[PDB]
């Protein structure tokens, strides 16, 4: 689900879609970690 806090998702992780959050607030904070690998479809 949201991989930040509530339900499954809204959008995916409009670079990729390999990740998912339930609000656009969430991709943009947790993805700290993940802009590292956006861009790769892995
Ligand atoms: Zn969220
Ligand atoms: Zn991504």
């Amino acid at each position: 689900s949201c991989v930040n806090c509530g339900r499954e998702a809204m959008s995916e992780c409009t670079g990729c879609h390999k990740v998912n959050y339930c609000s656009t607030f969430c991709q943009r904070k947790d993805w700290k970690d993940h802009q590292h690998i956006c861009g790769q479809s892995a």
